[PDB]
């Protein structure tokens, strides 16, 4: 139409103008670079004089120990807050959660009772409102879920045999395509989601599938909302995102809005920022190559957004904030990698990105992760190596295994959890259920005897002396039956409720209409469980009972093979384990059959030419 | 238990002492009644003084045409409001809605929307906080409707083919079992819900229908907390209803506050209060054989009690308050009929209830209807008589049809509905779908003539000077399709919505655990279509034609047989017509499998008996 022809501008025409396809986009102009770091540009004053200013608050949160501030009475959403900087005419990409840098807000959907914990726990009082309002009026998450969670799962949660269940706030391990907002313009964003919304009327009305189509267009209906919300926000920050970004500046600025969207909505550990680097790079390149930017002025967008990127926060408490425990935020950044085609991904941008990491210092948060490929230009590996080595930030991933995996080269990272096709891919975050609780407990007839409580059902611990492997599998197998449908009864009901009582609109209204969801499963104590199996069959693994007869500790006369070791007979056990367990998990009715999937342990067969 | 224990003083032993069985308790130990309205009793000072108080407010109302006082800034709840009197040294019975008598509260659930139009209306301001809360925090009826609705629907909505959908507020024509607060106390029917709750573990964890379990739990869930407020409620009364009412005057009472808890929390037409009289006659029965009350005394709780029932209001707007088409409150109370043992239901208390409309005056509100029988006794069929000529208050309905219908003595009625076996059925409040106006849009390719537009697919008008039966009907017939499609879709999302946003708790508390649930659809301008199709085929229908050839108006020439007046060449027609769509809307897909039902026209083969 009207904006199209304006910024599309030298973009070699492809599939990706017709129907939202950032991937083909990308593919048909995007400059794949061998070059070296030489071109490399500096930090910029203004970019240093932004740093050492958060920084400060940076400082503020190690030497307390707690954030530096938060809401106790807003209720956060897409445009609850005002715009908010750290220096208005010093920043070149703007942006943040609340109005205040590194103060962290509430956001009630997940559950209330959190955030009153966490007003307790750094000492201040959540406003009576906030809580009245998520408590009598919108129902949360969390409040939910143990509305129907059942008395088995409850005892499985405190004993730990099931554990870091998503169930008090953000199940997040979502990756919206952000960069879908700079390349179409929310305009175009949002007449999709009519078409999708549209599409659904025939099944509606033919009453085939009936109560997941309402629901299916409830959602889009919400994504449509959300996508209009993002607008109003960008306003605020004197931006109109409405048609697609012109420049480098407005790319940058526009893919960032969409994230910090996400990020003011939702409060999920892992949610990656994508893969954005190489896309990006495409419309950098473009304005060097007209003398719109400068190279160091390039960096200077760079340098802005990550430093962004790094501010992202999320009230939680001592248990679960990034310092004792918790997870860390996970903006993630997956970068280069090779294309299904042979040409490598990697880019100018990319180089800009693991820039950031002497320019601003070496930095943990925006987690940058290298899709490593034998393949990869040698500069840019030897440079990933020089950056390792002196800012030891950097994380890497075979591409070589993923991508023939998806057979896609547009696919992200999230942590703890398969990768996904952006924009294709939704993933339930399952947590872990721990096969080393549960052996125990399957030679103990089910008790937890370190809390003397029959965690699973009853049964007769196991008799005799030196455990014979044998046995002890064979009363682990009918344990990890039990097992499967607490853990799988559990998920079932915390997505359902997580998908009534906080849908991640401003992400899932970024995805395709009908996208692959799976249950991304995980285990626990693999390892210890795979040992202790060791131990019993290549030892004497005397148990040690108790006035009861639980086995409390174990002699082990001998020696066996240990994990982590390549050695077959452990590294076996460890895989007959994960497998038993998804066969049993897999034979189960899962919400939305999301099909089960783990990312605990890979298999695979490569061949590797020596000489 | 030692409350039950005492409680049940004297009554007969059943089954309705180890389950939740009313029916049976009633049927157990009951006192049928032959005599006359002689020892009636009339009024007491006190029931005068407080009904002038209350009649000061309702003159207000007709001389204002509108509310008395109503709300602007609390969200109303079970508990939301203080304990309200009129006066608290006269009344025997308590409980209101709000803090004062006839102030009307905001029940913001079903739809915001609608309390701006009522501020509007009525001159006031919504409080701005009210407004967000169900804006941005807690998502209403209304609103998810009308996220899901297709464009289509909204014609039909526009035009008036589909007409009263409950899109906009409470649905209800719900009817849950009061009496069981009386007969088994708050506490005994939540252990009872999680008795319920439990039943439900095995599917849950089995995964049989999975997604549809997991919503009877949260659901359930609901109901119990629901119940849990009640005594809240109940206790800003001075009163503790955890346990089972005692006297006559806790019966009484606690049946009350069951009902005021539906009153408090959802505001739809037709909450019939139920089948009572006879049920509260054995409480009274009982103390009165004891000396512990005064038949007048027993006449003045009854007396205050339908008095609070004459004071139930809903804040609505002009067009949809009790004068014009609004549908008026709906406490409808059920009296006497006969069980199927042959013994009649009619009691000393169906007098008293009848009675009200003496010591009180004549009233339209509480509602009530006799269940008829041409087996019910003498003096009782007499009186109605003369209460009927002396107030014309009285509602009837044939129990010799409906009775033998359901197979069971302990249903109750809805107004506009089909009948309810009360806490077994759930009936889903369709709304009218008028086979008047699809006639003329068959006629005419689609077009409604009047507001000029395209709302059914479009097609030709019917060609020629004179309309032919045959071809009309045809036209009619698969225009009859499309509607059906089009209101049982809409429907479908508007039940989907009220559940989830606006699920009856409090009342759904009061049902057992698994109910039988149907549409309740309805027929709009029968009569008036029956007749034209008669015409059509009786005498010389010639249609006037506007520029597009559409049907504008028509000239008869000769008489044709007209509804009502027992021709049948004109009723068949009104059946054909019925059953024609009914037949047409039950092999559509209805949310939650409700199976589609009419009360628009009944069907019977009746065996009557000379001498």
């Amino acid at each position: 139409n009207e904006k199209l022809a304006t910024a599309w501008e030298g973009f070699t025409k492809g599939d990706w103008q017709n129907e939202v396809n950032v991937r083909d986009f990308i593919q048909k102009n995007y400059t794949p670079y061998e070059g070296d770091e030489s071109f490399l540009a500096g930090a910029t004053e203004a970019t240093t004089t932004l740093w050492d200013k958060v920084m400060e608050g940076v400082k503020l949160e190690n030497r307390t120990h707690a954030p530096v501030d938060f809401d106790t009475a807003v209720a956060s959403t897409i445009t609850s807050h005002d715009a908010g900087y750290i220096n208005k005419q010093l920043e070149k990409i703007v942006g943040l959660q609340t109005e205040a840098p590194l103060k962290r807000a509430l956001i009630p959907f997940g559950g209330i009772k959190m955030i009153e914990g966490s007003c307790k726990a750094y000492n201040r009082e959540l406003d009576p409102m906030i809580k009245k309002i998520f408590t009598e009026y919108r129902k949360t998450h969390n409040q939910g879920v143990f509305d129907v969670y059942t008395p088995d799962i409850l005892r499985c949660r405190k004993s730990g045999v099931l554990t870091g269940l998503p169930d008090a706030y953000g199940r997040g391990r979502i990756i919206g395509d952000y960069r879908r907002v700079a390349l179409y313009g929310i305009d175009y964003l949002m007449k999709d989601k009519l078409a999708q919304f549209t599409s659904l009327q025939a099944d509606l009305e033919n009453g085939v599938n009936l109560e997941q189509t309402i629901r299916l267009r409830e959602e889009i209906a919400e994504q449509h909302r959300a996508l209009g919300q993002m607008k109003e926000m960008a306003a605020k920050y004197g931006y109109d995102i409405s048609g697609p970004a012109t420049n480098a500046q407005e790319a940058i600025q526009w893919t960032y809005f969409g994230y910090l969207a996400a990020v003011k909505s939702q409060n999920g550990a892992a949610m990656s920022f994508g893969r954005t680097s190489t896309f990006l790079d495409v419309y950098i390149e473009r304005d060097l190559k007209a003398g719109k930017i400068t190279e160091q002025e390039a960096q200077e967008m760079v340098d802005h957004l990550v430093m962004k990127l790094r501010m992202v926060r999320f009230l939680r408490t001592p248990e679960y904030d990034e310092l004792f425990s918790g997870d860390p935020i996970w903006a993630t950044e997956s970068i280069g990698g090779m294309g299904l085609d042979g040409r490598t991904l990697v880019t100018k941008n990319s180089f800009r990105f693991l820039n950031t990491l002497y320019t601003m210092g070496p930095s943990p948060e925006p987690n940058m992760t290298i899709l490593w490929s034998e393949k990869l230009p040698l500069n840019f590996k030897k440079f990933a190596a020089k950056v390792s080595i002196d800012t030891s930030s950097l994380q890497y991933e075979n591409d070589d295994l993923m991508r023939p995996d998806f057979n896609n080269d547009d696919y992200a990272i999230a942590c703890c959890v398969s990768p996904m096709i952006v924009g294709k891919q939704m993933q339930f975050f399952g947590a872990r259920a721990n096969l080393a609780k549960t052996m125990l407990y399957a030679i103990n007839g089910g008790v937890d005897e370190k809390l003397k409580m029959q965690v699973g059902p009853k049964s007769e611990p196991i008799k005799g002396d030196v455990l014979n492997y044998d046995e002890v599998m064979e009363r682990m197998d009918h344990f990890m039956d039990w097992l499967a449908k607490q853990y799988i009864t559990a998920l079932n009901i915390i997505h359902y409720m997580h998908d009534k009582y906080s849908y991640e609109a401003s992400l899932m209204a970024l995805h395709d209409r009908d996208v692959i969801r799976t249950m991304a499963c995980g285990i626990a104590g693999l390892s210890v469980a795979a040992d202790s199996l060791s131990a019993i069959k290549y030892a004497k693994v005397k148990p040690i009972r108790d006035e009861d007869g639980l086995a409390i500790d174990f002699e082990i006369e001998g020696e066996y093979p240990q994990f982590g070791n390549n050695d077959p007979r452990v590294d076996d056990l460890a895989v007959d384990l994960v497998e038993r367990f998804m066969k049993k998990i897999q034979k189960l009715h899962t919400y939305r059959d999301a099909i089960p999937t783990q990312s605990v342990l890979t298999i695979t067969s490569n061949v590797v030419y020596g000489k």
